[PDB]
């Protein structure tokens, strides 16, 4: 595929034409009373809505580095949405506004390096204005709190949140189930969750969730990086002709035994997914065994001697649920043994008393979290399917929130936090001129949410930024009723770490396009 | 099919645009402020990197002839990366300035001949300059000192590059495995190192490295060329029965087993890698012995009648690694008894003793080497599993280093070094007039990397330049800080070995443009 | 189907075309100082090369009859080296000077017939001159002294040329193999070498030497025209279990076994090659069983009543190696018994008794000679493979050179020969007005090889000739060392066939195109 | 040459200016102010030129560094005077 090379002015100036593209569709549903999209579905009627996220995926342009500009935001911009669950649209807004205008000044004759430097100096003077500006969150009514705003307004959402944190900690693992009963339901049951993603995206049966769910599905537990189908093949067969989902556990899967399974998966006989065995060399043996021991199953492991092929439905573990995302695995209620599980932990309470490393104390220490810990499981109660399955995404999304509010506290959510943070060092300026001009870049830049928010609701934007750059502290406008006021306490309000995340995540991106002098793609 | 010719000024014009092409884009991410390069990809959003290695291999031109000049630039650039382990953007940068430069003087009426005498004059006068220039790196505290500088200022990775070499040598065989745990370990284990290359690319498993891992693999040693697929099988079914990869040594594999044994590992049956025997005629037969005795193997050989279809596992030795680059074979911890590992040394060392020529002599001692200096591992310890594969790249680019630093000593690493030397042959004619051209542009061409670095930090070329053209020895500026001073002090430097690597073969290509007369090649 | 035709001029201006183009891209490479040419490939990346044979197997061009008049060239060029091992360049320089010149002349409307055979008398009269102008090789000292400066300037090859020369005779067999060792060998054994070509091209495994090189394969002696796949498949697949490639010696192959043998060969199961059997008739059934004796073979005829399908292992024959090119077969070292080799030379020396004419004689001392007089290797010694496979192809050259010029002598390499016999001519006159044109145009074509040697080293032809012109015998223009004197003592000569014959093919080729009225081609 | 040479960069400089959000208006204001300074400075760096060398010098020097054309005008602006004619 021969390739076709812009530099400079040619290949910025389409970025900042691709870039402009993705912003402007996605800003405008960015508000409250955003402004809906419509998206063309291959297959029916054409699709309507008022998420970014749901825009940005679906954005690919005509134009060979244009198209380069509203993916490299992209990108960037999932990222920041993967590490706090909000401000996917914010952070692309904010990446138009640093480049569109850091753009003008590389053009304009300035030293691109020093309007970079000027501008992470800003964004880095701005998140600690952000860390004063934040509200902490830690008591159980904070929680709630977040957790009730999250939800749209819904008191008896927030105090579950709470509770499921109460119960296994903060830091403890929380997750979603349809509810049996119209009741709310909050449960502890042995299960583990680690940092581990799915080997294949077609392996996933739920396509909004981006997550694999399967029901009371077999455990294989390998010690060894699988390349070949043929170990599979007895274990395989005997799973499908039960019905039941099988996971697999190892140190990884080659496309020789992955494609096969890959293929069979997708529209085919058997569904099963296969996830990378958690921790690394020493730390992964261990692991992996207590994996065993709460799953009630058998390692296998090459250097004892047993392989694959030579494994029948007892070797294999049990949970009744287990969901896979895009970098981590968690099981739900393990079959294990109680006095199994719980005399495994202790042996490793053991363990932590000789406390030769640092390391390895909380590394142990960690070990014991995971397995005894546990895992917590709510399942969402309503009267009808329609209205549960609904509350259960609301669930969902406070829950994010509510760990981002936990780690950092909050900022006001109507992008005032920025116009906050901006007006606080306008003062703020770089020995180099081109240097002073990415500072104003960056808080220019900050501005535009609050705008965007104002311009959908159809409200002017210069007005009420105005009034609210006025005010001092949380105060800020929100768009929903048109009244000003402090936006925490009003109901508006986005987590410390989403807008730290979506403010940095848009400099770094913009810094990279300034810097550019070269972009290279295929022919037409 | 019918070709498409160009000749003269015409043939060389297109090599020009295609050149510059190839180091414009390249050339932007030479500095410890890089420029960043955005390479796309056919699937959504494009790539940005500060690596020039990356960014050359990508490029292809539509255009032809174009395409030729700047494929020859990166062939040539490869090599110097491949005989230095760096260098390959500044190989490219001092390719573009000695060719742009030449190029017009040959199209000017000066004789091409000639101005490739005059260019090879200088930088065969800077090449011993460089050696003058160069700095010794023998004794511990330099090794050291060379590979933390070039693993990034980290000290310790400095340390475990000195005191493998101390063990088994200048000259041993040092390799880099994933640690076991948080400690960096160094052990001596039996194994062997040759030259010898993998026959099929397609045979990678690890694509950025372009070599072959395997995890304790059963060896093959083979007297005879295998040109037929039917003698592997008995053996080829156990190994995959065994569940571990097969590494085969031997005199040759032709396409009919070859093509076979490829598309049985590429997302096929078993995957196994075959590389050709160390040594010929009188030198394969014992060493190929010598690789048996290490590895426990038993060898197999057309003369004594025994055959491959007639073996079996326990006529295969065994080593826990065994890795396969572009050239060169290598084997870790062979399983072959001490007993008769040491014992067959003894019965080399007497055979050193007969001395009928300096050449048996010279090879018997090689042998002994190779048999019983052993091979030094480097287990590279972290916290996490991505650090770890992280923290032992830099180990291996460090090593490549510090070989290059031992073999020809360090120099300055700004392109400071090719300033200091274009600066002290100024005086420097040739016998014909057209030839003194050929040094002026060959000594302002060797300019280029130090103004690249400087152009791409945002700072002025011409007044850097300047100004270490002032100062002497290993002086200059250094561009990270904007400091001026000791380069090598300051703790930048290139390996001599590269430097001069990256300028012979700029060079090289540069004079072979200038006297190409004609180019043939497919319409578009 | 429907074809282009073009008459007289119409039809020469594009065969004039179409060998300009091919002899302006080849000429450049014919000096010491020769230009290189840039070829590309659909593999990879361009390579660069100063060998004229591989620029012209690379031209073909997009209009057909211009690509005729290149392939005429290239055939009569080819031959040439066919028949003489060198000059492939030289050849198609002169050819273009002759036919430029020629061309014209007929073009303006005087008479081909008559400028053909003008030629061709200035033609017989240079080679007349080129056999006084030739220096006898006999003498060992002429032979070394040859055989090291083709090589050039390496005094070993030369030395062993001569020695094989010197044992098995000037018109013995010599052939070369890899050397097992440091040592270079000479030695006789019993082999033999006929005439008879490859039935197929597809047969070749080495595709630079054009010729096919088996290891030990079994040999198959056979009495009849082979029209039936059926016949053979007993030994194939007798030879498929062995492993070892099988020769095929027989009356001729019909394409419905040579077809399935050749995509056997490609890409299949058993590679094989099989030639036709030396002599004909009577002298057949002699000659084969010379063979056979010397393999140890059986020889299976018809006429006995044998059969292919009835045949095994022990009755085919056996060597060490076998080589076959384009038109020749050469056997080595064949296994049959001393006692029964011997024993079948003492029957045909009781034959010779018979001898009722010369020619029986003659014919019968000629099979004495290749089965007794046996065949002389060279192995190749070298450090390494690298310099020992390289050494090989020089040697490999020096021996061709070696024996044109024992069969005519040696004359001046610069070209100067040609340059040299053309002054002597400057008076000869033709019949009419036409054939003196001729004969200028034949006589000035001569001079274009110094003149092309001249130009590629960047030196003036028109001054260089001139002053050769003015000294006498084999005085002449050192283009390498830019020196004037005997060019045969200095280093630089060609075989006196080489030049012979190169001038011959050129003029011959000339001629037929000078008398080509129309050209009948394929539509574009 | 040199005149259009200076407004090839005042221009240059100016219109980057321009691009930095200044007000033209202001940027010209500026532009006149620091030349209306720069004039009184080259009215105290002149020296009165009156001997023959020195005129010789400028007029070779005008001529492209031409020492013909510079001799012979010295020649001429002495002999004709201040207020006489030279063609
Ligand atoms: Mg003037």
């Amino acid at each position: 595929a021969a390739k076709d090379v812009k530099f400079g002015n040619d290949a910025r100036v389409k970025m900042l034409r691709g870039v402009n593209v993705l912003a402007d569709a996605v800003k405008v549903t960015l508000g409250p009373k955003g402004r809906n999209v419509v998206l063309d579905k291959s297959f029916g009627a054409p699709t309507i809505t008022k998420d970014g996220v749901s825009v940005a995926r679906e954005i690919e342009l005509e134009d060979k580095f244009e198209n380069m500009g509203a993916q490299m935001v992209k990108e960037v911009a999932s990222k920041a949405n993967d590490a706090a669950g909000d401000g996917t649209t914010t952070a692309t807004v904010l990446a138009q506004a640093i480049i569109t205008e850091g753009l003008k000044a590389v053009a304009a004759g300035m030293n691109p390096m020093d309007l970079k430097r000027g501008i992470d100096k800003a964004v880095t003077a701005a998140v600690e204005e952000l860390k004063a500006l934040s509200v902490p969150c830690s008591d159980s009514k904070a929680i709630a709190q977040v957790g009730t705003i999250s939800a749209n307004s819904d008191e008896t959402v927030g105090k579950l949140i709470a509770e499921a944190m109460d119960k296994v900690g903060k830091e403890g693992v929380i997750t979603v189930e349809d509810g049996t009963g119209l009741q709310d339901e909050l449960d502890v049951v042995e299960g583990m969750q680690f940092d581990r993603g799915y080997l294949s995206p077609y392996f996933i049966n739920k396509p909004e969730t981006g997550a694999v769910e399967l029901e009371s599905p077999f455990i294989l537990l390998a010690d060894k990086k699988i390349s070949n189908i043929r170990e599979m093949l007895p274990v395989l067969e005997a799973v499908a002709k039960a019905g039941k989902p099988l996971l697999i556990i190892a140190e990884d899967v080659e496309g020789e035994a992955l494609a096969t399974l890959v293929v069979n998966t997708m529209r085919g006989i058997v569904k099963v997914a296969a996830v990378k065995a958690p921790g690394f060399g020493d730390r992964r043996k261990a692991m992996l065994q207590d994996i065993a021991t709460l799953t009630g199953g058998t390692v296998i492991s090459e250097e004892i001697g047993m392989e694959l092929e030579k494994a029948t439905l007892e070797d294999l573990g049990q949970a009744k649920r287990v969901v896979i995302n895009k970098d981590t695995t968690t099981i739900i209620d393990g079959v294990g043994e109680e006095a199994a599980i719980q005399g495994r932990v202790a042996q490793i309470r053991q363990q932590i008393e000789e406390a030769t490393s640092d390391y390895d104390r909380e590394k142990l220490q960690e070990r014991v979290a995971k397995l005894a810990g546990g895992v917590a499981v709510i399942k969402v109660g309503a009267a009808t399917e329609v209205e549960m399955k609904e509350k259960k995404a609301r669930v969902e999304d406070a829950l994010h929130a509510t760990r981002a509010a936990v780690e950092e506290g909050v900022v006001a959510g109507g992008g005032v936090a920025l116009i906050r943070v901006a007006s606080k060092l306008a003062d703020l300026r770089g020995q180099n001129e081109d240097q002073n001009v990415g500072i104003k870049v960056a808080l220019r830049a900050m501005e535009a949410p609050l705008r965007q928010i104002v311009l959908n609701c159809g409200e002017e934007p210069s007005v009420v930024a105005n009034t609210v750059k006025g005010g001092d502290g949380n105060y800020g406008y929100n768009a929903a009723t048109e009244e000003y006021g402090n936006m925490i306490d009003m109901g508006i309000l986005d987590p410390t770490k989403v807008t730290r995340s979506a403010l940095q995540y848009a400099a770094s991106v913009a810094g990279l396009m300034i810097t550019t002098e070269c972009m290279v793609t295929d022919l037409p």
